[PDB]
């Protein structure tokens, strides 16, 4: 099961981990990825889950956009988890970068209710360009379900839990 991590609140919890060697070690029934609407897993978690899996969930991906387009900012769907999980989550945060509502931040998070439990990153947060502290509270008042965050940036992590309310 996931080690580790400190909680939060009731159903969230957090650590100082990169997802992608949480989900190699756990092997979680769903890993979150920080997608973009075209499913384009170029750089920050997305390229990192997607050279986790030697570009596996880009070939996947790729047949999932030429059937159905692209997803909206705010959706998600469910595809394959290779050898990180069961199923990844593609969940598409507001990318701040490109001038996304933010408020689409809670619609989102609101993806995590369809699964018990997640290990997934601070959605719109790293080269997204949101506030992570605000992508972590918009987390825990809008997602029930069980989640496990993972912060690569350590000193990011350190803000996080110690600016917690």
């Amino acid at each position: 099961s996931f080690s580790g991590y400190l909680k939060l609140t009731d159903n969230v919890y957090i650590k100082n981990a990169d997802i992608v060697e949480e989900a190699k070690k756990v092997k979680p029934t769903v890993v979150v990825n920080a997608a973009n609407v075209y499913l384009k897993h170029g750089g920050g978690v997305a390229g990192a889950l997607n050279k986790a899996t030697n570009n596996a969930m880009q070939v996947e991906s790729d047949d999932y956009i030429a059937t159905n387009g692209p997803l909206k900012v705010g959706g998600s769907c469910v595809l394959s988890g290779h050898n990180l999980a069961k199923h990844c989550l593609h969940v598409v945060g507001p990318n701040v970068n490109k001038g996304e509502d933010i408020q689409l931040l809670k619609s989102a998070y609101e993806n995590f209710n369809q699964h018990e439990v997640l290990l997934a990153p601070l959605l719109s947060a790293g080269i997204f360009g949101a506030d992570p502290i605000h992508s972590l509270r918009v987390c825990v008042d809008t997602v029930r379900t069980n989640v496990y965050l993972a912060v690569f940036d350590k000193n990011l992590y350190d803000k996080l839990v110690s600016s917690f309310l």
